[PDB]
């Protein structure tokens, strides 16, 4: 209903109001728009307010975490964004804030954020198997997410990025706690495991425990970082080409250097179907099951979509499946 056209960078009452949403549109928006939601949700959750964040600061370190961010067709800065803007949705659906503490979010934020920094677009077993620096540097030990995590407060030593520069000392300690175990909860080989020490807490779920909180916080980053499928299947399908892009470079790599290649990403085997199938059926269903016993919402906006999109690549794999009858 405006009276004239404002840049880009100025976010529209339209954008802002849809960025509550998992709806929200993550393609149509270039690197300078996504840095202005992603400082609008640190306005509006009161995280400037409530850490005293300097807004220039605030800027500083998002267009900071954003040239740390690599250009991979997956594991990149528009990857971060979507796994903010679903944590930012969480936020709302969930109302986390009666139940977490304005830290908690600072880290659910933060930990979002930054939780992919400079990913090399080759996964920990490429890591450990080609005895990368990385893997010799973290003895084998989630060597992607320790460093994503290392990236992190390497940037928040810089005074110039230091959004938590006014907040004390033990509020510093506590934080940077929090993101590290954030940000190594976010290792898929930790998924069952991680996943187990929840589904034991949820027998008699206690939000005043902190470490059955801390088990909440590490459910929900790792939600929020595997729900490209829980969105709009327009905007959730190109990410598993992305994905796939990734995981054949990867195993390409692989091949050509003598090291194990994983069936599931075998060029000659894989699909997005054959790809999405199973890691809807066995990881993100079952994952979000469990998050809806504490919050029912969760059922309708994010468990349908999922078994919308399970039904749809089922259907999917079985004309790819007829097609290549028409081969060999
Ligand atoms: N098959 C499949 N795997 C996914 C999907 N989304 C995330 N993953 C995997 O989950 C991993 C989680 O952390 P990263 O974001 O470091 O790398 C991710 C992928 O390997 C998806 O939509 N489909
Ligand atoms: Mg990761
Ligand atoms: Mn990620």
């Amino acid at each position: 209903g405006s009276h004239m056209t404002y840049p880009k960078y100025l976010l529209s009452p339209e954008t802002i109001e849809a960025l509550r949403k998992p709806t929200f549109d993550v393609w149509l928006w270039e690197p300078n728009e996504m840095l202005s939601c992603l400082e609008h949700m640190y306005h509006d959750l009161g995280l400037v307010r409530d850490f005293s964040i300097n807004p220039v600061t605030l800027r500083r370190w998002l267009f900071c975490v954003h040239d740390n961010y690599r250009n991979n067709p997956f594991h990149n800065f528009r990857h971060c964004f979507c796994v903010a803007q679903m944590m930012y949705s969480m936020v709302w659906l969930c109302s986390l804030q009666e139940k977490f503490s304005q830290t908690d979010i600072l880290i659910l934020m933060t930990a979002a954020i930054c939780h992919d920094l400079d990913h090399p677009g080759y996964n920990n077993t490429y890591q450990i198997n080609a005895r990368t620096e990385l893997a010799v540097r973290y003895n084998d030990i989630s060597p992607l997410e320790n460093h994503h995590c290392a990236v992190a407060f390497q940037i928040l030593a810089e005074p110039e990025c230091n959004i938590f520069s006014n907040i004390p000392p033990d509020g510093f300690k506590q934080i940077r706690q929090g993101m590290i175990t954030l940000i190594l909860a976010t290792d898929m080989a930790r998924h069952a495991e991680i996943m187990d020490s929840f589904k034991e807490k949820m027998e008699n779920f206690d939000y005043s425990n902190e470490e059955h909180m801390t088990l909440l916080k590490m459910i929900l980053i790792k939600c929020c970082d595997i729900s490209n499928e829980v969105r709009p299947m327009e905007v959730a399908e190109p990410w598993v080409d992305c994905l796939l892009e990734e995981y054949f470079m990867q195993s390409d790599r692989e091949k050509s250097e003598g090291l194990p290649v994983a069936p599931f990403m075998d060029r000659d085997k894989v699909t997005k179907a054959t790809a999405q199938i199973g890691f809807i059926k066995f990881v993100l269903i079952p994952m979000f099951e469990t998050v809806t016993k504490l919050f029912p919402m969760v059922e309708e906006i994010m468990l349908q979509p999922l078994w919308e999109s399970r039904d749809r690549y089922e259907e999917l794999k079985r004309i790819d499946d007829a097609m290549k009858e028409l081969q060999k």
